């Protein structure tokens, strides 16, 4: 299957040490940006990918092309704006709460936020199984919204993470344009939790959500963090618990598990043993800094489970 | 409120790895001593600190000067000693024993060690509402103890954290030394633990001990380790459980939890929200190298709270 | 003396290794931006000095302050807006010019760019000896430009550093802002270079631009980078050549120059003999990562000269 | 009492982070191998070793002389073969499995493949109390197998560590080479594990494979990795159960144990106080890169048993 | 145009510090083997390249295609060997020799040494402007000289760059081979220095070598190292200078004039320009770890030099 | 030949980067002393060698004695002391003045500076042909003074590098003390500078030094810094240069050059070539921190000699 994602790709400064970050004296850089995310877990499970998205005429940008092009990714299709610098974000890690990661944004105006319709060409998603976006999509900017609009029309099939920044708009905001967004534009995926339903219905309860969900959604994946996830389907729901593991940086592991649980599903898998293997990606991600340099692959999840009995 | 300490300001040279220090290569600097780490968890909740300390007419004492003065420390105080140099010492971490902690110190003879009663000024001395000292401070040397009888007998309020270090002096002329300070100046508070209070009574057991400790204290703080703590106020008692973090060094949680305790009491919260607060900052301070880079604002503890319901 | 300063604050990332950004895995944090630069130089002379800035409410705002005042800097009419973040730039080291250094600069819209006329309070101002502020000032913003419009009306003494960045504005907008500034508003001290020279006037010879500047100005600089400085007074001229010293980072030292020398003018210091040591400092700065962090006491930049005979 | 070991020393390459080699940018050097390992950990408890191995003429093959020469180790009788290089290793720590190690080879050929038996002076072997090896000496290569079989017939008493290694033969080779080992040569020691029991003897309880070994070996530790060690001798069984600690590199930590071990007997420890003691040197090392540096010696290893009641 | 180069990808361990590898704990890693430098370089002047070589089945292997994908390197033509590792090298740098490198190998059977004719395929270089090589790849096996055998009687045009290793052969191995090759097929393109010139054909001098070796190609690309370099296309002489530049790390840096230079020739640059350009690719590398991080773009050999004044 | 050294081990911490240590984050440990590294400079050669030294009962004492065994120094006459901590020191490199470093000393009442006569013992020194020590020695304290007088009436053939410091003790001190022990005691090799002659002597001139040092000293060494040494014997002098060569941290150069060149001296070498060879040991050491982890091999240097033809 060839999934195409649309959204901003960030580069990252991840604070080397914990704690306050007037207080941290190095930053270590890694590509990131949650739509690149779910591209690399995606390409990791066997499958094939693009990207639709604007960076600068900038080291950063071109940082941002080299990698993904490495990585495998389809980056014909990106953009270069030489008027604006790309996104960037630093993330500050087990202050002031252990175990959790907060970022800093700097991407107000940038590359990223100028991705408009025109750069959505209607032949190339047309050839995506699946096209894929998100709530930062949505939240940067309002060409950047129209973007999402345009590839949804489009589309045939997609998937949806609404990964609510509040940083970025307010609950409020947030909520009407997920709900508009949902209003035309069924979804064959829908990648959310426990909080964003909090958000969107007010409903903190999985499996109430979920059947809230479920006229605009086939599938729901409820993201559940350190606990794991629930895959809703087919009528039926699915729990899969977590593993316990050193926790370096919590950022990028709601990707890992999209992106692979949604390869999986194309290569295959029963529900089930997709979630069940995503994951696995999911914890793997949590314990080094960058998003994308810990995704597995099959044969890396199978090890995994392997030998944990 | 205003807090005004007295000892010794150290340089920290922390290994950057675990293990015996004959095979750690790198070391990272911090400024630190129990009393400077107490002046930066006071502020860190919008009261008011001073300390007087003497200093080396070194880089170190220029570090010691610069660190605290960013800090919003009163340094004003402060004695520059060309004579001698600045105390400093080395922290061995997790070895032989997994999660403690171990200094290995170069402060004999040191500038802080020539703290005297001619640096402990006695109009700078009232107008804290708080003095506070330590057995470190007692015990570094003569001129150093000499220097807390000294601000003691003009302080209207004291407090004394016993801060018992058997590389110091003997556990025996610490009971001693404790004891008789404790005889001649009766506290407001005593910050102490279950390992002190077995040196100086014969007592392990923390309700024990504070019943002894209660001629001389009217707040009692029994530091319990990695189990937390327990205030003894007025006869009530309060255990304020601890939590399970990651460990990266010990080296100055019990201050961040005195310095805080005594913060938040002058600003008005009951024993208990204080204790709980306190915790809640050493709890914060062990996760990373260094005594008070991690060290909690007030806003900053309510949200580790609330993210924990 | 006094000197108040009034500027955009940055933080740096310093790349750690030199090299295109895009392969610079490691950055190092600084606190930096020119004015803030020329408070610490001016310090570190043994005079005083403040700042008239605005920082975001936030990690890097506080990193300014704590730094700022840990370095004897008066911090106390600085200002944190909640609605913007502190201003950031990363420096690209020795790619693709050896020895030269470029910024990238994340500060369009920053809080530091919203430095309004109403944050120069004049109880303060004309407590100064000393007003200076720079090009980068009226580059950043409207607001910013006005704020140096009061301050200099209210100012009895007035200084002046051109540094034109280019990235920030268009040389034909420096040219016009920098003479209407020079209309109204005499100079003490006026600092700029060659090729700032150039961009304004036309002319890149030391001497004619002096001349015709020196309509405007009591003293005025003439970095000229490696090659050193000239100073013009009274019809005096007097060159100070450089020193050939392994290149690190090179940003920070004009700033290095200026405000060393303004302290040592106030110190009682010939033009010439201020200048020397100025140049010192100057050379100095560039052997390390940090605008701030080399910058040389008197006493230290004697060890120098005694150094070289 | 004196050991001499018989094995190839090798040239660690630790990440120094975790993930997969290919998005890690740095290696930690440290000297190991199994027998260089226990020769270190032997030593440590105030006995003598010395080691047979042969290292290339390079900047690897001195830094094992080096470093094992500083640790007190025997290297009189080590050999320096000018036409092959220094055998290495790279470890990928917790990917894709969290908590463990992967040995990346690159080994073949090497100098330490060429051990030979006219590499082991008869002399030498005679004034030893016990000669020690493995499987990983007798799976390199002929030559270096060879001399296991000159050493054991020169050897009164033997200690053998099974240390079976599939990345270097196949389990079934394996399987016959230290059966026919086992058969000829009594053991006064053998060092195993759950694994290599299943591997060797078709069993996998500790129990039943401990009495299939017994025919061999007068002692007999049954490493349990992280749950502790069982030691069989004379009818005895025993069994030490293993300590909850940070798990930084886990490569090395059974070496740390069976030298530990060996040694304590030879001070005339018991059994059980033996392995209790030696559960220590191995849990100590699971917490840092490196197989050597945390070898405890036996005051440490009271200390962190005196500090854990 | 299209160049297509064939030979061994190493995997590139760099010291981290000058010195002896003994005493050197850090290892920085990158990607490199000449004709990988080569196809950097050239698809940096906007021309595209391709690499025929094998890598391992490994992390290492991996590394290789990401990067150099990543790059914009064609690598589908590149072969996957699971019988044998990735090659890989490390860096002693400045020792003894102050400015030299020095690479260690371990290489021997890699799975790039299993270059071999099958690998090759007629189409793809039969359509290609430039297939080029060089004798590290006629060095390190048969069948990868073999390789280039194949490679060459396909090729319009040849390109070869003597590149003669001595860790690799003896130099009658060298001259030998390099001879032999050249007796078959006239080059278009010869790179070489003066000391592989005193192997192949007896003359240190470069004028009286160049006029050897017009016997055998139309261009030739004497590297000087840091004196420059000079190019004997026939009847004129072209010399360009080097630069004196701080030096980290030598290695790589004749690859970058040799793949420069020949793109900008396929490109319409008279031979001085490019040589001139080709000198400040070779020497921006000298100055990172890393020999192909620093390559680059053409606009960036632009810049270096309008600001060289 | 054999070479006993009588000194003080110091343990090293040398500044990660260049500027005031008060703004420096971090230290590489280094195993250092004059009289120590003399030894190993010597041992490089092919000679024996040992030092009589006194070190803590610590880490870092442990440190001292492990590395120097490594290096091949017989360490068997050392003594460890339970009353007092191992001598360390800081390095501060190139601040404030380029290209020099600053020592920062943590030594008084260390286990080093109770060396005394008992610990030298006669049998040992008289096993040596060389005898050697320094001011260093004669400065810390009366015990290690009086040491150096002992091992000096013992020997026959004696060594003295005059190396003045002075924060040990004042430069009328020295004069005396130096004078006093020149006094009695003819020496084999008298090893000064420039310095150390405007101190003991009034005279900076080496040749009218060497002059005045001529009826105390067979061989004379003027060391020149970077311009190089002067060795003067039977009424020669010879002048022998050094070189350009990035400079990290001086300390450790005058040591290389004395124990390298009386080192060759007793290999046989011709006295020119000897002073030549120890130019390049104390030209390679300047190039890294860490006086030991670079000192040459004689084939290392004549590889240097070779490869700069």
């Amino acid at each position: 299957a060839k999934l195409i994602t649309l959204g901003e790709i960030l580069i990252e400064f991840n604070a080397l040490s914990p704690g306050p970050l007037r207080h941290v004296s190095y930053f270590e850089k890694h590509v990131a940006g949650s739509e690149a995310n779910y591209c690399v877990a995606f390409i990791k499970q066997g499958n094939e990918c693009g990207i639709i998205a604007k960076v600068g005429d900038d080291e950063f940008g071109y940082n941002a092309i080299e990698w993904l092009r490495g990585q495998g990714v389809d980056v014909s299709h990106m953009k270069i704006d030489p008027s604006a610098p790309t996104g960037i974000f630093f993330i500050q890690r087990h202050y002031p709460v252990p175990l959790k990661s907060e970022s800093i944004y700097y991407r107000k105006g940038s590359a990223g936020s100028k991705l408009s319709p025109e750069d959505v060409d209607e032949e190339y998603v047309k050839s995506a199984d699946l096209v894929h976006s998100s709530g930062i999509t949505l939240a940067i900017s309002s060409t950047a919204k129209e973007a999402v609009y345009k590839a949804f029309e489009i589309a045939s099939n997609r998937s949806f993470d609404t990964n609510i920044r509040l940083k970025l708009w307010s609950a409020e905001e947030a909520k009407r344009e997920i709900l508009k967004l949902l209003s035309k534009f069924h979804l064959k995926f829908l990648i959310t939790d426990t909080d964003d339903s909090k958000i969107i219905l007010g409903e903190s309860d999985p499996d109430k959500a979920a059947k809230a969900f479920s006229d605009y959604a086939e599938i729901i994946v409820m993201k559940l963090g350190p606990k794991g996830a629930i895959v809703y389907y087919d009528g039926k729901k699915y729990y899969s618990s977590g593993y316990q593991v050193p926790v370096e940086d919590v950022t990028g592991a709601g990707d890992a598990l999209g992106g692979t649980f949604l390869s999986l599903y194309y290569k295959g898998f029963e529900m089930e043993k997709a979630l069940d293997y995503a994951i696995v990606a999911s914890t793997l991600n949590v314990m080094i800094r960058g998003d994308q340099e810990n995704l597995p692959t099959t044969k890396d999840i199978e090890t995994f489970l392997r030998e944990m009995k």
